[PDB]
């Protein structure tokens, strides 16, 4: 029993943590099979990053300019290209320490573990949600850039986003391993905001369920709803619509509880409605979002 | 900017990640050079954990019996012995993973990262603190026992807790990596209820500090107090009584914000006398005090 935000375990990403400088700019890169991943800002200075034309930077630069450097060791650069926001660095070799691994887009509402690191260096990991304005709320310094969110499956790694900017509103932007980034985001030193920030509502569901599976069940009511009538409170309260896709992802979680998804919707529209009136729920005091309900099921089952 | 609950990168917490069996009890193991540290209750069967005599249950146990998987591959066991409630098991092979480590035993309201594993395999890592009463709120299942927490310096990871149990309470007991427990607890599946948890007074201002530095400032005030009238607000609250010795851990936190560490406690004193009057404090609608003034340096510097 028991229910912490866990990140996965980060040592198939520690080891393609390498650390890139071009100029006078050092940040982190994903070295993956002979190909050093990182931001394209890597190449601008301060003065560039008001309104950088990347491709005309770029031709100023050789492969000789990118110094990667894989723990004490420098990697030989034969190759160098811009693929959206991402500079894809060909060293001559493969990285000994390259897990199995996929790219993904994720969607936002999905959760993701980030080894924060600096100068190439890991200095932490923490699980983070894609939040619906397709931001992040991280932990990252000057030098993060570069910086992975990734998910485990057994042994693959599906690495998901590349950390390249922090928002005057210190929230985090950033893109997919493609260098598309998640969202309306330019890597550009220009004022940009981020939208309306909702709640996960099918993430606050599967975060119910975990607190009745660990015993908060103070919360469970005598009441039902529909999802029309739970979905005007979720508007209300900046909730996202619930849909039948999220009731049927809530499902195992549901036969495991034996509380119907409507029933569970019910408590969380007064939880909504009245507040947790001083009360606190797998040690919070605020509803949480930040854990799918495949979050739940795996950490409530054990899977490694 | 950001504040996250982060934990150390696992990678060199991971490579030490062993089985063991014996006879139908599987649990996790840490082997470090040519040793294997497990909980010894792997010697025990459900009908031995009512009140088990160690002693006696070992001696009917030979090097063979203990089954020690690493990945794929068996090591072979050449000794045995039990130091307070861990099982040392002499292997013929170090680990060739074996990190630059030190065992080392944690005060209360110290903080570690744990890697949580099952049959020798890791699922996920957080960060926890050891609680003033000796419990950790951790993240455990059945088949977690083994798994450890520990602390990275640069290059040297400080074990300081290996799990063994879980109280009817839900709140998780164990040992440093000598055997001994934290706390009361005994490895014996009797009820055992842990003391009163107080909230770690020192974290919770070192977290203010974060707060601050990261923007979140509604919380400061114009007023100040001494450590004997911020005591009398934290005996009553159930908060930890501040010393000096933690008013001087928090001095870089004070020198940094230009705020005095007895005007954060004035600030800390209407906030537990008033509340958070549905506020919130770096995401959260509680007092954190699972950072310690370190913790809270590290990761606004951005320490690896
Ligand atoms: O180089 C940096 N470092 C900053 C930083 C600070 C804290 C967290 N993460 C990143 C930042 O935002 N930029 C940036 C500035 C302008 C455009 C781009 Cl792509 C990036
Ligand atoms: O073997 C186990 N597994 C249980 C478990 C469940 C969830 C989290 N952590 C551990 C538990 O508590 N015991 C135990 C039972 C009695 C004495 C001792 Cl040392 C240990």
């Amino acid at each position: 029993s028991g229910f912490r935000k866990m990140a996965f375990p980060s040592g198939k990403v520690e080891g393609c943590m390498v650390q890139v400088t071009c100029g006078t700019t050092t940040l982190n890169g994903l070295w993956l099979d002979d190909v050093v991943y990182c931001p394209r800002h890597v190449i601008c200075t301060s003065e560039d990053m008001l309104n950088p034309n990347y491709e005309d930077l770029l031709i100023r630069k050789s492969n000789h300019n990118f110094l990667v450097q894989a723990g004490n060791v420098q990697l030989r650069v034969i190759g160098h290209s811009m693929q959206n926001c991402v500079l894809k660095l060909k060293v001559d070799t493969a990285n000994p320490k390259t897990p199995k691994y996929k790219f993904v887009r994720i969607q936002p509402g999905q959760t993701f573990s980030v080894l924060a690191c600096y100068n190439g260096s890991p200095s932490g990991v923490y699980q983070c949600a894609m939040r619906p304005n397709f931001t992040i709320k991280g932990s990252f310094l000057n030098g993060s850039c570069g910086s992975v969110g990734f998910n485990i499956d057994y042994d693959c790694v599906s690495f998901c986003y590349m950390h390249h900017m922090e928002l005057p509103t210190g929230v985090h932007a950033g893109t997919d391993l493609e260098g598309n980034f998640y969202g309306p985001f330019v890597d550009r030193q220009t004022a940009q905001a981020a939208g309306t920030d909702t709640t996960i509502t099918v993430n606050v569901l599967a975060w119910l369920y975990a607190a009745v599976i660990n015993g908060d069940r103070w919360f469970l009511n005598r009441f039902t709803t529909t999802l029309n009538d739970f979905n005007l409170v979720a508007m209300k309260y900046n909730y996202e619509p619930l849909t039948q896709d999220h009731v049927d992802i809530l499902g195992p979680l549901s036969a495991q509880t034996g509380i119907a998804v409507l029933d569970m919707c019910a408590s969380l529209k007064e939880l909504l409605q009245n507040g947790m009136n001083g009360r606190t729920i797998l040690g919070s005091a605020l509803l949480e979002d930040e854990f799918t309900p495949f979050d739940v099921v795996r950490q409530c089952s054990g899977v490694t």
